[PDB]
């Protein structure tokens, strides 16, 4: 497939990644920069994030889904279903609303595209109606992360996709904080893209710290694999 070749060929090896986030949650302002690399052949991403404005006013785990679905490993028999790569190099816009149960919401807008050889994720995030002393602004979430399926469907009339899933963040008392995610992606360019049958991505995420780093930061390792079209 002379289309399944173009975006694909862009991802065949290890690709440098840059991430930039402008944030404002309940008027608490912050910026984050991330760097690392993705290897879509194995669905592998390695990233480190720094809050460049000082203290991150929200828990690092809450930003994991916001901080690269073009790095998913699509099985060969599911390559016609890979919208994310099909939109490259011109890229795509990824929008979300994330509803924290019994608390506030994040609304995000991102552009994901190549800048030269580097795959870049530029993000603006606004959250509102957070509780000052709730699990998010009150930093009550554990520094860890659970594995989660992400369900994709075509959004045929917007020429893109819709993605919906639930994240449960472990709270330090042993309970969980639900983060209900609603997502839409649409290509930046006017050229053809792959519009997938229903399927899902399996995500595994591992959080850590860099022992030499004094800045407020997070090290993220992720594995991601498309499935559900047997």
């Amino acid at each position: 497939d002379p289309m399944v070749s173009k975006g694909e060929e862009l991802f065949t090896g290890v690709v440098p990644i840059l991430v930039e986030l402008d944030g404002d949650v309940n008027g608490h302002k912050f910026s984050v920069s991330g760097e690392g690399e993705g290897d879509a052949t194995y669905g592998k991403l390695t990233l480190k994030f720094i809050c460049t404005t000082g203290k991150l006013p929200v828990p690092w785990p809450t930003l994991v889904t916001t901080f690269l679905m073009c790095f998913a490993r699509y099985p060969d028999h599911m390559k016609q279903h890979d919208f994310f790569k099909s939109a490259m190099p011109e890229g795509y816009v990824q929008e979300r609303t994330i509803f924290f149960k019994d608390d506030g919401n994040y609304k995000t807008r991102a552009e994901v595209k190549f800048e030269g050889d580097t795959l870049v994720n530029r993000i603006e995030l606004k959250g509102i109606d957070f509780k000052e002393d709730g699990n998010i602004l009150g930093h009550k979430l554990e520094y860890n992360y659970n594995s989660h399926n992400v369900y994709i469907m075509a959004d045929k009339q917007k020429n893109g996709i819709k993605v919906n899933f639930k994240i449960r963040h472990n709270i330090e008392d042993g309970s969980v904080q639900l983060a209900d995610h609603y997502q839409q992606n649409t290509p930046i360019g006017d050229g053809p893209v792959l519009l997938p049958d229903n399927h899902y991505l399996s995500y595994q995420s591992a959080l850590s710290k860099d022992p030499n780093e004094k800045r407020d930061h997070m090290v993220l390792l992720e594995f991601v694999t498309a499935a559900g079209i047997t």
